[PDB]
């Protein structure tokens, strides 16, 4: 699918055109950075680099970072965004399903953020991806993996979620247990529609346990502009031991 990659490349361009990273950094806060700091983390592998926000935040924070993504095109955008923030990014093109094909080091932590794991629609692929991440971690390593709160949608909810003030709204057009389609509308009128797999919180936790992770703490993460009783995101902190 040539067009589908081009469609998503258009989407991330729009996201970064209209949402500046300083605002996003202020909002995210330093919870993730603090979690890594408290564990004495030095080497981090970003497996979902995208246009590089998480990686650049981590480089800025002083971590040694390897930035991987399945998409060469994303990595080019990430390297240039890093360059613009004054950092040399270490990029590696790699598919989650065979990560150690081109990555030969072990890491203190792996981050898989921005609701990325949701892009896998096959359960075999999910297991493989997690086993690949698990193998890339040092004995005392940690996996940080987030996701949208799909439970809230599946059990109720049919309204838009806004991010960075009203810069973008995210509306669930169709959600069932095998597929969520979101409409993203930006403040300039741009609309993009994206498919993803609606991971239940406990299903993700179960997968992490099943491939070998010893302890998993799931945190509620309220990112949206207009807060509800339920978090719109979950962050899983999975310790290899
Ligand atoms: N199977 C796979 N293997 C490697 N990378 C994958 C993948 N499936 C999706 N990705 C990547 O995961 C990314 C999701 S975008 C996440 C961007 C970043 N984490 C942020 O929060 O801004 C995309 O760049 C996509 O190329």
């Amino acid at each position: 699918d040539h067009y589908e990659e081009e469609y998503v490349l258009g989407f991330v361009d729009k996201w970064d055109e209209l949402i500046d990273w300083e605002s996003r950094a202020e909002s995210e806060g330093d919870t993730i950075i603090n979690i890594l700091k408290e564990r004495g983390v030095k080497k981090v592998l970003d497996v979902a680099t995208g246009t590089g926000f998480n990686s650049v935040r981590l480089l800025q924070a002083g971590f040694d970072v390897v930035s991987a993504d399945g998409s060469a095109e994303m990595l080019v955008k990430a390297f240039d965004n890093a360059r613009d923030h004054g950092y040399l990014m270490r990029t590696v093109q790699a598919d989650w399903r065979w990560m150690n094909k081109d990555i030969h080091d072990k890491f203190d932590a792996i981050v898989c953020l921005g609701n990325s794991f949701t892009h896998l629609f096959d359960e075999g692929d999910r297991r493989k991806a997690l086993a690949e991440f698990y193998a890339l971690l040092k004995h005392d390593g940690v996996l940080l993996l987030d996701q949208r709160n799909y439970d809230a949608i599946l059990d109720d909810s049919k309204h838009a979620h806004y991010y960075c003030g009203d810069t973008v709204s995210v509306y669930p057009e169709h959600v069932d247990e095998g597929l969520a389609r979101f409409k993203y509308e930006f403040s300039d009128g741009s609309v993009y529609n994206l498919n993803m797999f609606p991971l239940r919180k406990d299903y993700t936790r179960q997968l992490l346990h099943e491939v070998g992770f010893q302890e998993i703490n799931t945190l509620g993460d309220f990112k949206e502009t207009y807060k509800e009783d339920e978090p719109d995101f979950f962050l899983h902190v999975a310790e290899k031991n």
